[PDB]
């Protein structure tokens, strides 16, 4: 009518403008910095390249034909714009679905998926995604034809149509594009989104605690008390000669290491740390009160501390150890912040400190509290995807089914606005990425 066109003039180019803007400042930052080229921002940037070239090879070509009212461009950009149109969707559920699988990977498997991390997988991957996604979808410049109709004075127009041979081969076609474009994806990242988020919830523990508190060191290494240490904090000897850490060193690994291990004997060596550390709690008639009285959040601070100064050295605790049993963690909280190991590792044992006062792992969420948002926030890009995404394929599913019913339903504005709805997932991820660093 009168209003119409002018809103879609309004909504299409100002969806264009924060589609083209949004998606190039994405590139430009990613390509800017060495430092932000991580895996999962690599998938994110074959997204954004996805997001690109719909909004450039597409949706002029298709707003300008739906404000006349006849495709004026030739049977060729019918054919092209309808191949970028579902090249792009392709690329870009698949990208998705790689980036919940390797988040899954770094999530859930940390020590056990560490090819899923790799760079040089990460570019196999796009690489494949892209070659795949332009051959599955030739079926879209093969079979998409001006198709000839006629307006209201008799007046010749085409419209760009994309029609297989026959109805079997249409609805087919559509139930492809239902399993490896929705279905197929859809389980996928919803079992791995799913698994992560299990994960994430059972949250921090004495191993993640002592990691954060420990660090990796490959090579041998003084700690705050100039004792030879390596991998995560593990002591070598009190001894000063180095000569004889080296010795103590070899005999742990079993092999002749020269001074260094590999990161997978450092796991193997600190599984056994915290192992040795609560046997210690168990065996020692003074902690093993304490201990049985603790709640497993407490348990590990206490676990934390035996670590680092060994069962007897925490033993002499005698005041602290009482108001912990005591359930005193205010007391406690105090007292043990006027130890002497307080002040040789503050930082550390303002953490283990805070686990005992509040029973909670604030001191050591921050890390965790990453993760999530993260995650979230891929959530949300996966949900606004298929959201914009479900009405046009469903509208096309139905106009193979029922055409004349589709067609009578949503000819009109309803379908242009639907389209809309497609044009708008590409510019919904840059606008997420500028509300993450609030
Ligand atoms: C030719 N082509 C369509 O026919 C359009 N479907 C409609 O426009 C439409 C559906 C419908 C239902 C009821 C009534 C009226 C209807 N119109 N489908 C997309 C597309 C979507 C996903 C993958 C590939 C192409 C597309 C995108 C850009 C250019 C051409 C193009």
């Amino acid at each position: 009518k009168e209003w119409q066109p002018a809103v879609q003039i309004l909504l299409y180019s100002l969806i264009f403008l924060l589609s083209v803007l949004g998606n190039t400042l994405v590139i430009t930052v990613l390509i800017r910095n060495k430092r932000m080229r991580t895996v999962t921002n690599i998938f994110l940037l074959s997204l954004a390249v996805s997001n690109l070239m719909l909004c450039l090879f597409c949706m002029p070509f298709n707003l300008i034909p739906n404000l006349l009212k006849d495709f004026i461009f030739g049977s060729a950009v019918c054919k092209t714009t309808t191949y970028f149109m579902g090249t792009s969707v392709s690329v870009s559920t698949w990208n998705l679905v790689a980036i919940s699988l390797e988040r899954y990977g770094a999530i859930c498997k940390p020590l056990q998926s560490r090819v899923w991390q790799t760079k040089s997988h990460a570019l196999k991957v796009i690489a494949a995604t892209w070659c795949l996604s332009f051959t599955i979808m030739t079926p879209y410049p093969i079979y998409s034809n001006l198709v000839p109709f006629t307006k209201n004075n008799n007046q010749t127009a085409n419209m760009c149509r994309f029609l297989l041979p026959n109805d079997v081969m249409q609805q087919s076609w559509h139930t492809f594009l239902l399993l490896i474009l929705f279905l197929i994806p859809g389980i996928v990242m919803m079992v791995a989104y799913g698994l992560i988020s299990l994960e994430l919830y059972q949250g921090i523990n004495i191993f993640e605690m002592l990691r954060i508190d420990e660090g990796l060191r490959l090579k041998i290494y003084k700690d705050t008390e100039g004792y030879y240490t390596i991998g995560i904090g593990h002591l070598l000897t009190k001894s000063p000669s180095l000569n004889a850490a080296k010795s103590e060193l070899d005999k742990a690994i079993g092999r002749n290491t020269n001074g260094v291990i590999t990161k997978d004997e450092a796991e193997k060596l600190f599984n056994q740390d915290v192992d040795a550390a609560v046997r210690g709690i168990l065996r020692n008639a003074k902690l093993k009160p304490v201990y049985d009285s603790l709640d497993a959040v407490r348990r590990a601070a206490l676990i934390n501390m035996v670590f680092q100064m060994g069962e007897t050295g925490v033993a002499g605790f005698t005041n602290s150890l009482r108001m912990l049993q005591q359930k005193r963690w205010d007391e406690a909280a105090v007292n043990l912040a006027k130890s002497r190991w307080y002040n040789q590792t503050p930082n550390r044992a303002k953490r283990v400190i805070t686990t005992f006062r509040t029973g909670t792992w604030d001191a050591y969420a921050a890390n965790l509290m990453a993760k999530k948002r993260v995650i979230r926030m891929l959530i949300v890009i996966v949900v606004l995807f298929f959201l914009c995404w479900m009405p046009i394929f469903s509208a096309n599913a139905w106009r193979a089914y029922d055409t004349a019913s589709a067609e009578r339903r949503l000819s009109g504005t309803p379908i242009s606005f639907i389209l809309l709805l497609s044009y708008t997932s590409s510019c919904v991820n840059p606008i997420i990425y500028c509300f993450m660093n609030k």
